[PDB]
Parts: structure tokens; sequence; C-alpha cells
DNA sequence: GCCCTTAGCCCCTTGACAGGCGGGAAACATCGTGTTAACCTTCGATTAAGAGTCGCTGAGTCGCGACG
């Protein structure tokens, strides 16, 4: 009864689903790297990496 | 008849294995993940041919009175 009398088929809006999800994850990204402890958590975390620790498939 | 001498049994010391639970080291069969992108975006049973009663709900009928 949710799924019918509620929900409705999402037709020709799959991609349209996509594309507000890949700018959902765009704003994360832009939020994410700006001045605070994020940026200097993954640049220094990447420091170590390149070299000594992982530096593909893990940043 | 008693004491001395010697034999047999019991006990102690060493030991050359034998293999035997068991962790380690290794070779090999599991167990939880992923990942792929060519087409359908409501599936389906199951009482319901006897019988005594518990727990709740919602319709049609009346009183009490006020305003003309």
């Amino acid at each position: 009864r949710e799924m019918g009398s509620v929900e409705l088929l999402s037709r020709e809006g799959e991609i349209a689903i996509a594309k507000r999800i890949e700018a959902g994850r765009d704003t994360m990204i832009r939020g994410l790297c700006e001045s605070a402890l994020t940026f200097e958590a993954i640049m220094v975390w990447r420091e170590e990496l390149g070299t000594g620790r992982i530096l593909l498939r893990e940043v």
C-alpha cells in the first residue's frame, strides 16, 4: 500500500536521480575541501602517502 | 639346639627405545565481500457444510429548552 498508493514509479527520472546524487556528492566534496580540519587531515594524511604509505586505492 | 654361610626374592638405578598430544609451518578447501550494466517497475491462497462464549465499534429512537 505504501509503495503503491504513496510512491509513484519514476519513469525516465532515473537519470535525473543519478544527476541529483552526483550534485549532492559535488556539494559534499566542495564543503569538505575548505579551510578546516578536513583539508588539514587530508593533506597531512596524504603527506605520508605516496612514498611509504598507501598512495593509491586508499586516498 | 643355635650360629654361620649361601641362595632366592624384592627392591633400586639406567636406559634404548615408540609414539604420541600438540603447535608450527605449509599446502589446500571455505566465506564474506564485491562486480556486470542492452527488454517486463503489484507475486499470491483460502478458509468458507458443528459449537458454547470473551473484547470492541457504530446506527435509530427518545429527553431539555429557545426562538417565533
